């Protein structure tokens, strides 16, 4: 059991690490990467109560670069996180639309009810109207729904004949006619809950020629296939979803560092021992092994410590 006095002696610790010649970064990584995100927060209160500072402004200060990045992200609550991922991901003329995909198609009705809040308090207009602001036609459709975290939760019965008529309904929407009705899609795949789709996506199988992945390639284009992409991995398989993001950040020449820091803080403590299994399977190395290869010093140590093993 963690107690106050567990975390004022990490807090201790850390300010020790700050005010250290030169900054003890691997102390500030080993207490912090090693916490959990509820003891973090604990940590940063009896920091400020025995500094009268802010732990996230000191090390802001203390700290540079992607391990600054790292470490204040961990800082976060979940829901803080992601709001303020979302509004990075909405910051000025451009719209960062991987980064909103990412996060609004794979959180649940409970995160996203969390974050919708959260989000209000941090920056006080709603989640949905900065969404509108920055996305338009169908996919701002698409994103502004599933934001509302309002899908059917999983039922106790398994409804074959809706399994049925959905997947008819996902063909006749888009791969047997000419154009694609959008709102039959949007509607089918943001309302329905998680198992259910998952069995809709294999009758439509059934129907189609192709499936729902290679047929949403066929039938949309541009940021409406991209979310309709990410949102039926997330859907049929979560934690290869993360894996394959991981992967695909690491795969080629550098590092696509925001995605694969925001992964590691966000799902450390969610499902990154089924995002590791499903990594190992997939591409025969660890996850541990690729962030080996793909970065170096303190913030290797921090992302490999959020790994929390080797495979
Ligand atoms: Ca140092
Ligand atoms: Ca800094
Ligand atoms: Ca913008
Ligand atoms: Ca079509
Ligand atoms: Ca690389």
């Amino acid at each position: 059991a963690y107690t106050n006095f567990d975390a004022e002696r990490d807090a201790l610790n850390i300010e020790t690490a700050i005010k250290t010649k030169g900054v003890d970064e691997v102390t500030i990584v080993n207490i912090l990467t090693n916490r959990s995100n509820e003891q973090r927060q604990d940590i940063a209160f009896a920091y400020q109560r025995r500094t009268k500072k802010e732990l996230a402004s000191a090390l802001k200060s203390a700290l540079s670069g992607h391990l600054e990045t790292v470490i204040l992200g961990l800082l976060k609550t979940p829901a803080q996180y992601d709001a303020s991922e979302l509004k990075a991901s909405m910051k000025g003329l451009g719209t960062d639309e991987d980064s909103l995909i990412e996060i609004i198609c794979s959180r649940t009705n409970q995160e996203l009810q969390e974050i919708n809040r959260v989000y209000k308090e941090m920056y006080k207009t709603d989640l949905e109207k900065d969404i509108i602001s920055d996305t338009s036609g169908d996919f701002r459709k698409l994103m502004v729904a599933l934001a509302k975290g309002r899908r059917a939760e999983d039922g106790s019965v398994i409804d074959y004949e809706l399994i049925d008529q959905d997947a008819r309904d996902l063909y006749d929407a888009g791969v047997k006619r000419k154009g694609t009705d959008v709102p039959k899609w949007i509607s089918i795949m943001t309302e329905r809950s998680v198992p259910h789709l998952q069995k809709v996506f294999d009758r439509y199988k059934s129907y189609s020629p192709y499936d729902m992945l290679e047929s949403i390639r066929k039938e949309v284009k541009g940021d409406l296939e991209n979310a309709f992409l990410n949102l039926v991995q997330c859907i049929q398989n979560k934690p290869l979803y993360f894996a394959d993001r991981l992967y695909d950040s690491m795969k080629g020449k550098g590092t696509r560092d925001k995605v694969l820091i925001r992964i590691m803080v966000s799902r450390s403590e969610v499902d990154m021992l089924k995002i590791r299994s499903e990594f190992k399977r997939k591409y025969g190395k660890s996850l541990y092994y690729y962030i080996q290869q793909d970065t170096k010093g303190d913030y290797q140590k921090a992302l490999l410590y959020l790994c929390g093993g080797d495979d």
